[PDB]
């Protein structure tokens, strides 16, 4: 078991995708999330707010365990570090994001989980051996979905994904369901009328009806 | 603004790919395109005639902007330059092309626009990284189309695309209409048939009947 | 002509890819599959008894042409070629692989055939560009299929392919007849519950089905 099965073991298989103008409204959204369930929080450095946001979560809900997405270069990563994130997710993989997660290890201090986007079995195999086994698969809806990671099954049965990118309440249970499949990524809890209003109590609902692995 | 972008506010979205056999044909070619108001034409090097279209075009044809497509080589770019090409482009991208590029840059010699295919989220970022933010998708139709490209709008909202492979009268401004697609690339502009029986009229018809950016 | 080429006239244009679970059943399987005029034969290493199996049909069945496929790191190269293997075929294809595809044509005791998977424009091009010009095409099903590789064909014209994954009895005809693909890899032949039963007849049913290249 990696850190992110022990995390997957302890909450629901859905990690947000979250896209925050406000800084504000990090917490209430957290708490929100957390209240129905879903506690592996993607906060993407898309915004100005994202890395405050990750930092004020991190601070304020313990309980939440809040990373960074769109994580494309080695400073986003640094950055990343220093704002709190407890995992990093990045769209695709290049050398310097290698290279960085390599040295951040190597010193030691850092000790989060590294899930890198990979989108050809080339990809996967460059991933695999610079140690990384657990993926982003993006954006999986738009490259073949469900029937590229089974194809992939075949010839990397050791290698498990997380499908993101066109993931939506009707196909996110068949995704889970592929037995190389371990969580995926949504973007439909945290859709940005909710956060601009407020409506934590529909945030929680939409939390709340995600299911856990074990109830596909 | 790019160059290319200059030159899109005073042309046609339309970049017409274009597979020439013979010389002659390319200068009345580029007449007839260009009084349909298409003005970026890509000559591929798919043909022997191809390098000495291009430099046909740019004497004869000032008001064209001519490049070469179907570059893959370092020598397939300088060739290019050597023949008069205005900007190039490539089917996908190897460090080979990278460093090409970066060095022609550098020299100062040819200022033109250099056009490379990706297809992967990590191929945009390699590309975006070596400093190229206007990139080929190829073949967008067949590799996810208008869902690949609105997919990687989210994570790379700075990269704009020129969609090339499968775009037709019927789906163009459709891709198009994509707020990250600025271009696209058409073969049915100069079909062969066209070209061989020198059918001027119709080459010119088909330009005429490509719309405006502004106009979808 | 290559060496693939020279095998290709030879035999059917179907290359097995075999998931052998036991030993012992290398052999008559192999037997079987020359039977129905398939001879091509591409052994997974994703058994421990890969490897053991090739050596098994190399001695045994020297009519059988005897490959590795799910070859993925320079470890897997250099097994395969000690256990027999006279072709290679990897899903994808890394710095490594092509580093030790280069080596081992150097030291030229190796002269068999490296048949790695490409995925984009871009990793057809880096395949190209190391000398490999007969290509896999993996997941080609999943990744655009016929249409990919036929919007490929336009900028890569000297390039073949071997398209692998969803290939099928209803499909595979229709994969072949491009003028770029030359050969393609297939499951159903070798079933598992086939090689379980020891139903030898039905796999020479099903190779003796599949039809030659000149008769599709």
């Amino acid at each position: 078991m990696t850190q992110l099965d022990t995390w997957l073991a302890n909450t629901k298989p859905l990690i947000p995708v979250i896209v925050i103008d406000d800084l504000v409204h990090a917490i209430p959204m957290a708490k929100a999330l957390v209240a129905g369930g879903v506690h592996l929080l993607e906060v993407t450095l898309r915004t100005e707010a994202g890395l405050a946001a990750i930092s004020a979560i991190k601070k304020a809900v313990p309980e939440a365990i809040v990373g960074a997405g769109t994580v494309c270069t080695a400073d986003d990563f640094q950055k990343a570090i220093d704002a709190g994130a407890q995992f990093i997710v990045s769209p695709g993989l290049t050398p310097e994001l290698i290279e960085k997660a390599k040295q951040v290890k190597l010193d030691g201090q850092w000790q989060g989980v590294f899930l890198p986007g990979v989108a050809t079995a080339s990809e996967v195999m460059i991933a695999a051996q610079a140690g990384i086994t657990q993926l982003k698969c993006f954006p999986a809806s738009a490259i073949g979905g469900a029937k590229l990671l089974k194809a992939w099954s075949g010839p990397f049965p050791d290698i498990q994904f997380c499908p993101t990118g066109g993931i939506s309440k009707d196909n996110y249970k068949e995704y889970l369901g592929l037995p190389n499949v371990i969580c995926a990524g949504g973007s439909w809890l945290t859709e940005s009328k909710l956060l601009i209003e407020g409506d934590w109590n529909e945030v929680t609902r939409r939390a709340s009806e995600i299911v856990k692995l074990s109830d596909i």
